[PDB]
DNA sequence: CTCCAGTACAGCGCGGCTGAAATCATCATTAAAGCG
């Protein structure tokens, strides 16, 4: 098995230009906010499985590895909002995250704000990052709760720490609720999936950078004339499912004697990870499924919005 | 301060009533054909 090759095949990262555009903007946000005056407050979108958490873990690596190895400073922070977040609920988890506090046996929402606003200059927080903004909409109706939104405006105007919010593409109507939240968050971006399969894409260079990143030491055989056809036939532009199927083929090749990912084990990888796909999506690998041109069609605009049509 | 209970307020769903539209009855009127 040689589990080093397995973990080294799973932990692989390809920097598409949108990702480095993002990380450049967050360093821009980090040492552009001067902690004297009003911050910049970027907002990042992206659908399910487009690489968001990988982006922020890249960011806390390249921004906080040496400063977390040096001492208890914690300049950048990483937060997910729990579902249907009460303002005291999000505030207390954001508080027990940073520092070494006890911090949550009292739930009073004024005095823990006191403790968090005295601690946010005490350890020297350079940036606060929130992962999951779509948790503030109701399940069965599309009312949105902005107790946490006005609380986040309060902690923004209290201490001038920059905030970078990630979230689903349907989570922006929450920002359409509070207009002061809408104006305070100026930079919204678009981390949409891979666009086309027609040729000379960013998809190409991503694919062959992943190919040299793979643990097989000669060639992976991928990013070819017909392979990206069935690859884009399998995953829409969907980064998580593409990488998942690729990893599930790579483990199958390293289970036995195999020199590269080839045409006997990539099929069984299509057999496993075909579960999340819809019924009208077509299964292209086993016996005779040639792929029409309409099925490599680019992803629509409401690609991170199908959590929202039904209600 | 937190959990449980009571009680108010708000919301959704179901049922009943009312209104409108569609269909069927019902006959009435008009026209054509046959008989006187
Ligand atoms: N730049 C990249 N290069 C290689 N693989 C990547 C890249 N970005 C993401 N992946 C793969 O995609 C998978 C999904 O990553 P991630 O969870 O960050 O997406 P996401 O949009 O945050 O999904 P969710 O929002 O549901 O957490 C990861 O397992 C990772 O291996």
């Amino acid at each position: 098995t040689r589990e080093a090759r397995i973990s080294r095949a799973k932990r692989a990262f390809v920097s598409t230009p949108s990702v480095r555009k993002i990380l450049s903007y967050m360093d821009r946000c980090r040492d552009l906010s001067d902690l004297e005056s009003e911050p910049t407050c970027m907002m990042v979108y992206g659908a399910s499985g487009v690489g968001k958490t990988t982006v922020i873990k890249k960011y806390l690596n390249q921004a906080a590895a040496a400063a977390a190895a040096g001492g208890d400073i914690i300049p950048v922070l990483h937060i997910e909002l729990p579902d249907n977040a009460k303002p005291v609920d999000a505030a207390r988890e954001l508080l027990v995250e940073m520092g070494d506090p006890l911090a949550l046996y009292e739930t009073d929402l004024a005095r823990l704000t006191k403790r968090l606003t005295e601690l946010i200059p005490a350890v020297g927080v350079k940036l606060i990052i929130i992962d999951e903004f779509q948790h503030l909409v109701e399940e069965r109706s599309n009312r949105v709760l902005t107790q946490v939104g006005n609380w986040l405006k309060m902690i923004l105007n209290k201490t001038k720490c920059p905030i970078v919010i990630f979230g689903m593409p349907y989570s922006k109507v929450v920002l359409q609720a509070n207009s002061q939240l809408h104006g305070r968050f100026s930079i919204q971006v678009e981390l949409r999936p891979f666009s086309y399969q027609g040729g000379r894409g960013v998809f190409k260079t991503f694919l062959e950078y992943l190919d040299k990143a793979l643990p097989f030491e000669k060639q992976a055989g991928l990013a070819n004339e017909s392979l990206q056809k069935k690859l884009y036939a399998f995953s829409q532009g969907n980064m998580r499912s593409l990488r998942n199927l690729i990893y599930q083929a790579s483990i199958e090749a390293i289970d036995n004697q195999h020199e590269t990912i080839t045409e006997e084990d990539f099929v069984f990888a299509s057999k496993l990870t075909s579960g999340d796909k819809p019924n009208s999506w077509k299964n292209p690998f086993e016996e005779g499924v040639e792929v029409t041109e309409d099925m490599l069609r680019p992803p629509p605009k409401d690609i991170g919005w199908e959590d929202y049509l039904r209600h």
